DNA sequence: TCAGTGAACGCTTGTTGACTCGA
DNA sequence: TCAGTGAACGCTTGTTGACTCGA
């Protein structure tokens, strides 16, 4: 229809809340008040929307989903190739951190910060990308000194390490040497295991 | 004097804002109305003591610091023993977390997520015991493979990890064993870097 | 039909000031 | 002398309701 244009205020508020993070406040402390005055509606407008700044954050988590998949199939797709495996998927790790920021820094922020039902939803995301880790390296017999459990143990390392590193790829010894270089001693390790 | 007890309403101001993040809250959400409330004073009276709820940021960073360089120094001792450095090392950690919750509690949410100031003081104590452990490692020769460049990196993946645990460290594939497991396979890296 | 409005609700907020009253 | 008080300041907050007026 033009309920197009419905969304297009449900991209408002949404963005806001993210741009209003950017000054270094958490999610938690965001008034609904503040994020309808940046969006550009009235206070109860809002409603029209969202019952809850809580279910705000909940389509933030969902928004920097989709992102964070289409990056991690691009990656995916590039673990076929014969060498250079880190390199590359950094690389396109990178550029799109880049490309998106807002919505990493949304992910930064609140990882262990928010309400417990936002840290619920960034858990369940976490469970999904090890997840998926663990499946392709098993896949690919990448660590084949390893079994399941510690596939795992492995990939949780993997995850744990990206998403501590958010912040700082967020505003020699430059982000995407040191995360390759980190991401490095982390295979090596995985390879000589036993 | 019995400047002792103004000193205990110090403390109690603290545990009250460490202690009201306990159920998911962020710092920057706590009102300095509901912090005194908590504490057992009148709104006015936190000013006899800190001049903003940021600088009760700053008084939390400080103490974390004393308990976490304390718990350092015990696994620094203990480094010097040959065999078991890393399940030893964990339990002495893990120990100290258990008997200090709260605080590592208020590290482990504020770490990205506060104020910038208070997101400062955490980078510099979290240099501190990245530079402190770069000198350990440089000292006993534990990674004769690595010069100063790579250590700097080594050490900030070990700390990073650290960091990145303690979350799931407050409240088989249980913590210590997996934590162990994973420093595990960071040492291997190292040992075997060439 | 319904996305966005404008007014009005009871309430909590950070900071002021001149105070009390025990160490 | 000064840690803690109690009242009062101007202001922002989340949620209500009955509304307007273009698609
Ligand atoms: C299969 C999708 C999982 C991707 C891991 C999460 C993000 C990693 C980003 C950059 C580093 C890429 C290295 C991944 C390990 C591949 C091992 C070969
Ligand atoms: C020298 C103090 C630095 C301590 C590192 C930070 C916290 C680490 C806690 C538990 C794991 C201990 C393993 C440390 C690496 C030692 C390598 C041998």
């Amino acid at each position: 229809p033009r309920a197009e244009q419905k969304q297009q205020t449900r991209h408002a508020l949404m963005s806001a809340a993210r741009h209003l993070m950017e000054s270094g406040r958490g999610f938690g402390s965001l008034s609904l008040r503040e994020v309808t005055r940046a969006a550009g509606i009235v206070p109860a407008g809002f409603y029209r929307h969202f019952s809850d700044m809580d279910q705000l954050g909940l389509a933030l988590v969902a928004e920097v989903d989709e992102t964070f998949r289409a990056t991690l199939r691009a990656v995916r797709r590039n673990e076929f190739e014969l060498g250079g495996l880190i390199d590359a998927s950094v690389r396109i790790f990178l550029d799109a951190v880049g490309a998106n920021r807002s919505q990493f820094l949304f992910l930064a922020r609140e990882q262990y910060g928010g309400s417990l039902p936002i840290r619920q939803a960034i858990a369940s995301l976490r469970q999904r990308i090890t997840d998926d880790l663990a499946a392709d390296l098993a896949l690919l017999n990448k660590m084949p000194h390893l079994d399941g459990a510690a596939l795992d143990v492995f990939a949780d390392l993997v995850v744990k390490t990206v998403f501590a590193t958010l912040p700082e790829l967020i505003d020699h010894l430059m982000p995407a040497a040191k995360i390759t270089h980190q991401l490095r001693f982390i295979m090596i390790g995985g390879k000589h295991w036993h």
